[PDB]
């Protein structure tokens, strides 16, 4: 799939809304994820043992992750589609090491985007949420090509 250019500044524009406080999106995004599917929680031995919510906003451990995950997604999506680099060491840790499915990858993906909408309503219009739904679609296609050579297809 190729994004257009519009569709790009669409993602961008709201990216850069979020880049204004990445660790509290990184929070909100993991602990969506984690209250949304717990199973996911369980592949974090740094946090795996949380119980609450309030646990998981006093997590520093789950903070840094969060800063983590958003600082290494934001550097994919400004390359435009041209993350072939960027993608090779994620995929090889995520498939190898971590051991994530795609289907993990999704409903990270969906958490990523229930926050946006909560949180840049002005931003994340039908047409913003088609656009950042369709890279982060991409990124999906892309990996699961990824693990496919590196033998794990997740
Ligand atoms: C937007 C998608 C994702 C991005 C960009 C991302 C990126 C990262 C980065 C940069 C790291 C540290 C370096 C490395 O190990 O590769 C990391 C570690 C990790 N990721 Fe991801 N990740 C993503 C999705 C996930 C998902 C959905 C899960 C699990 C349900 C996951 C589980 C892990 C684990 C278990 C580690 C190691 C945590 C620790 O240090 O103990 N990742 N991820």
């Amino acid at each position: 799939m190729v994004l257009s250019e519009g569709e790009w500044q669409l993602v961008l524009h709201v990216w850069a809304k979020v880049e204004a406080d990445v660790a509290g999106h990184g929070q909100d995004i993991l602990i969506r994820l984690f209250k949304s599917h717990p199973e996911t929680l369980e592949k974090f031995d740094r946090v795996k043992h949380l119980k609450t919510e309030a646990e998981m906003k006093a997590s520093e451990d789950l903070k840094k992750h969060g800063v983590t995950v958003l600082t290494a997604l934001g550097a994919i999506l400004k390359k435009k589609g041209h993350h072939e680099a960027e993608l090779k060491p994620l995929a090889q840790s995520h498939a190898t090491k971590h051991k994530i499915p795609i289907k993990y990858l999704e409903f990270i993906s969906e958490a990523i985007i229930h926050v946006l909408h909560s949180r840049h309503p002005g931003n994340f219009g039908a047409d913003a949420q088609g656009a950042m739904n369709k890279a982060l679609e991409l990124f999906r296609k892309d990996i699961a090509a990824k693990y496919k050579e590196l033998g794990y297809q997740g």
